């Protein structure tokens, strides 16, 4: 069912790295990690939480649709694409940090946790602010326990409206040519140690599906195209995509 | 409203070929085309068909969703990938006729009919085989009325359900990347003179969408693949892709 492959490690190595990644072949119901104790290790899941934060404030009607606009407050921050308008597409795509801490105070904390519960996400601890807890407070997820979450998304199972699953899948949209599809959302976690970095999606293929959920050591953001670097050179070494 | 630029004949001669490209600025209502006669005149839709006749299928429940297999009739046919299970997917994809068609018996002339009414979608004209008249009866549509169309699908104001739109939106993913998503359908019109190619869709930005419809003079099928070429070259000049 779950099979170790170090081999994987040479990719990490390569790039001066250390980290994990977990593929599940849908088709076979089979793992595969160069890691089975980092897999099973949990981490703030950062920015990936814009995830299951789309799927409630979707359900919930804070956010209407794909359309709807979300308002730059005005605030000049860190990143040049933050200080602009935003929409659920632009806002997952450049993980808009403060759009989504508005969505949550929207959603609030009854909500979240009863949400989060429903789902069966990580460890289901919101505790810390509404606003800020998946950089700071008290979520943990493992690489294995965002699989089980994503395998819940792609087949509409999640106890949320299947328009909410279809606009988050949209959402999560990140690259696609006439070989595959990728639908996955980055994390960076800095406010807690060990500082790490988030890729968890999966690759549609004509005839199968392919979940991965990868994190890795993260000191500076200069190794964050890592994270897809990484996660691409094993799915090439598996045949997965060319 | 409308402004021809002859300069995109280039991209045309270049390929030894004859056509057009029609793109639309949604934010602006402003449309560009090499030809603004060729832009208006009618031909078979081809496989361009699909789009609609999957909305209507999907409507009237002869597709459940994009998942649903279906089953090869085990007739080999001229096209390899024809001869397989397809989903919605993967026959979008490959163009698988023998579906459609099946689609199309499933949906009848009555429904079909009242549907392309619905749609305003070309001349509205179904005479022929129920199941073959998109390849050799009497609907006729023009790059310019593929783009009204496809500004309905984009917007969800067609006459079907949100959720046959989305689904056909999905299948219609062609292309992603950090700078844009092209959804879109390929058409080869072979059964009647002239034999043309087409691509119609658009492309998705973070702040725009570009309509677009191009059709060709496809004297044999080694042209093919100067479909997406020749649109692409386009796109590039006007600064809407890198």
């Amino acid at each position: 069912e779950w099979q170790e492959n170090k081999s994987w490690n040479a990719h990490f190595t390569e790039h001066k790295s250390q980290g994990v990644v977990v593929l599940w072949n849908e088709n076979k119901q089979q793992g595969f990690t160069n890691n089975l104790k980092r897999a099973n290790q949990a981490f703030l899941p950062a920015s990936t939480f814009k995830i299951p934060n789309s799927l409630i404030a979707l359900d919930l009607g804070v956010v209407k649709d794909e359309h709807q606009v979300f308002k730059w407050d005005g605030q000049t921050r860190d990143i040049a694409t933050w200080n602009r308008d935003h929409n659920l597409i632009t806002a997952m795509k450049y993980s808009v940090v403060p759009v989504y801490q508005e969505f949550a105070r929207q959603i609030g904390e009854a909500r979240m946790s009863k949400m989060l519960h429903a789902f069966d996400y990580g460890n289901e601890d919101i505790s810390g602010n509404v606003d800020s807890f998946w950089l700071d407070g008290g979520i943990r997820i493992s690489a294995t326990e965002q699989i089980s979450f994503l395998r819940k998304l792609y087949h509409n199972k999640l106890h949320v409206s299947e328009r909410s699953q279809r606009i988050v899948k949209q959402a999560m949209l990140t690259e696609a040519n006439g070989d595959y599809i990728i639908r996955a959302k980055t994390g960076y976690s800095t406010r807690i140690e060990p500082k790490i970095g988030w890729w968890v999606g999966w690759v549609e293929l004509d005839d199968n599906v392919w979940f991965f959920a990868m994190n890795m050591d993260m000191p500076t953001s200069d190794g964050l195209g890592l994270r897809q670097a990484i996660t691409k050179e094993v799915l090439k070494q598996e045949k997965i995509i060319p």
